């Protein structure tokens, strides 16, 4: 006994650490804060140093909130018409979320399981189980009217009985396309920039854009470096022109590798192969969607998405402490050692009236004992590696 | 003739922007004497410093694109939206590096030649390659051992294949946009001042931002672009016939609202005529079967490549005149406008102290030479431009 009692024991400890971090830089940050302040002190506190303790405190809050959400979420990530929702919809056996040529996905959109045996979506503070055939009205813009205004999020609830992978606590978010208005993109920031796990799904037809990139790292910047799936989605594209496919697929496998591997120093080589696919959504939903001549490597790239369905579903539960853990403990041992730095600066910065050099010691005295504080959660995040990750 | 009419519009415009240049270096270091004096601050801004600085360079580089012996048109466009395959399309062969993946990986002149076979010529070779050369130097799933700085490969095409190289026009397929930064800073210094843009979308997908803010940068650089856009791809739309109407009308509406508002380069009547929507892929293969059953509607994307085709070359011989220098013409007149206010700025500002009244005149006789100049490009709008 068992999977799931690991995963709420290893819950309740990094929670439990992180409350004692978020108070720890908050007081550090309203330390350095009076000192850079203090108009009687010459230069001792920097105003770097303020920006990056409160940077700190607001990267805590929003992970804290991260770790102590109840769902792992998972965000669908691309350029328009790519296949996010496509990709979504092949997962379902379903056509079940607004698809097609041109901006179409124009909110975002929860899935969810449901224990019940229908299918339904819920809206903005509507308790109404709405027919799941009404989605179109409020998520593809072909049907809403240009006016329609800033959110939204519409939750979608698929039957648990259909699509094992729904089972527990697991929410899908389609969204629109990166890079067609600077309001979208904010909006895509706010729903899914704090995702535990991303599906980057990029067009195989072409190759990857800087803007798609620009994204993880913004992830980066703002949270911890992400978990990043890569579906190269329209692959039987390549079933015309069979005499490049190989050297197509070693094309993009090699700069999907330097993006996850030298870019983004996410993960290494061998990891990063078990990251990667090669797949077409439209094939793999036009065949589940079936079971009551065929386009060249069909089986191949079935396998392919077979292959990611099954080590996709073998992180967000097996791995699940890892997945929703490791990589913020990791930012946020990186996050004491500056702020360790920051208060040696400060305590140094201190060494050079008899008031004046009193107020000036207890500036020492304080950054040291804040310096200790920084070390003990240092060995608590250690420990808590130690027993809960590999 | 055709030709003479040109040429006197060349040596025409070409001698206005000779006495702008002079003009604006004068005012511009008027305005930088002005604002750095510290007698005298505030009168100047530092914002009006770095306005006429930016309109000094503009017009050296305006005006050497101006003087400029050929046409040259750029193909620009996301990785995989049709670029090389639209110009395949155009000569009625598949000439250049085109399939999935990123593939054209150099800059690719095509040029005609009054030979009836094709070539290629490498910087800096005399040598006549076979134009079935091409993907050793430009495909990057070929490409020999190194190879890169950035560089140019020149095909010639038989001018007796194709109408429409006759003249001194240059057609360069390029990149896509967005790929890496060095890319990026070649397509921009390959491309940013062509006479035409063929903006070769993704009709499956729509117009990112990434796509337009090169067009806005060659406002920022040069002069607001003359732009075709190629919704490519759109034999697409076969496959979801119930929406077909709805989602051109989605494109038609963004790139419309892209070249009327966003750009302001033209209006909703003329911006009609700029837009296309076309499959390279079906012209090509209906084309190069010279050398049963098609797609619907095949029939009606090749009558609007053919209609681009023909409002194109329209425009860089009849109208060659317009196509080469109205825009950049316009960008005088605008340039000339914001001068005068700055001088007017400086006049005002300036209501021992001699030399500030001196400082007055200067701006209004500065303030006059810019309306002499907006007359004398008003003559050549007229003479040159109608109506
Ligand atoms: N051939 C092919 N077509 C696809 C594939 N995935 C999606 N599509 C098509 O391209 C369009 C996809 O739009 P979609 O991705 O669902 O919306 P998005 O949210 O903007 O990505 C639809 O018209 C699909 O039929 C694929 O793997 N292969
Ligand atoms: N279905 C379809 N495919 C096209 C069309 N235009 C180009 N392609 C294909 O898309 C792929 C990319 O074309 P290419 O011209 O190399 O793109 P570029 O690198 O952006 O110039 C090739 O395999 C072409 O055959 C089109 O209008 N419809
Ligand atoms: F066409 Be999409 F859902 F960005
Ligand atoms: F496929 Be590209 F525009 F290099
Ligand atoms: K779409
Ligand atoms: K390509
Ligand atoms: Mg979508
Ligand atoms: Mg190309």
């Amino acid at each position: 006994v068992s999977p799931l009692k690991h995963f709420v024991l290893a819950k309740k400890a990094i929670t439990a650490i992180f409350d004692q971090l978020l108070e720890f830089v908050t007081e550090g940050s309203h330390f350095v804060e009076a000192t850079y302040k203090n108009p009687e002190l010459d230069r001792i506190a920097t105003e770097d140093d303020l920006v990056e303790m409160q940077g700190y405190k607001d990267k805590l809050s929003i992970i804290g909130e991260v770790l102590s959400r109840r769902h792992m979420k998972v965000a669908f990530f691309g350029r328009t018409s790519s296949g996010k929702s496509s990709v979504i919809n092949a997962m379902l056996w379903d056509k079940v979320l607004p698809s097609g040529i041109g901006h179409i996905t124009n909110c975002f959109l929860s899935v969810e399981g449901t224990d019940g045996d229908k299918a339904y979506l819920m809206t903005e503070g509507s308790d109404e189980k709405k027919s799941v055939k009404v989605n179109n009205q409020l998520a593809h813009a072909l049907h809403m009217d240009k006016d329609l205004k800033a959110g939204c999020l519409v939750r979608v609830f698929w039957p648990k009985a259909k699509c094992a992978l729904l089972r527990d606590d697991l929410v899908l978010v389609d969204s629109p396309g990166t890079d067609v208005t600077t309001e979208l993109d904010s909006w895509i920031d706010k729903f899914c920039l704090d995702a535990d796990v991303f599906v980057l799904v990029a067009n195989s037809e072409s190759t990857l854009m800087n803007t798609e990139k620009h994204f993880f790292h913004k992830v980066n910047e703002r949270l911890s470096k992400p978990n990043i799936f890569i579906l190269n989605n329209r692959w039987d594209a390549s079933a015309s022109e069979p005499e490049y496919m190989e050297d197509v697929r070693r094309q993009h496998m090699e700069r999907c590798l330097h993006f996850l591997v030298e870019e983004l120093k996410v993960v290494n080589a061998l990891e990063a192969q078990n990251r990667i696919f090669f797949v077409s959504a439209k094939e793999v939903l036009s065949a589940r969607k079936q079971k009551a001549a065929l386009a060249e490597g069909f089986h191949a790239r079935l396998q392919e998405f077979q292959n990611f369905e099954q080590i996709f579903e073998e992180c967000i539960s097996q791995s699940a402490v890892k997945t929703k853990f490791e990589q913020h403990t990791i930012r946020a041992k990186q996050i004491l050692a500056t702020v360790k730095n920051i208060m040696d600066s400060v305590n140094l910065a201190a060494e050079d009236l008899p008031k004046e050099i009193d107020q000036l010691e207890k500036i020492q005295n304080n950054s040291k004992l804040l310096r200790n504080k920084a070390v003990q959660l240092e060995n608590e995040l250690e420990n808590f590696t130690k027993q809960f990750l590999p």
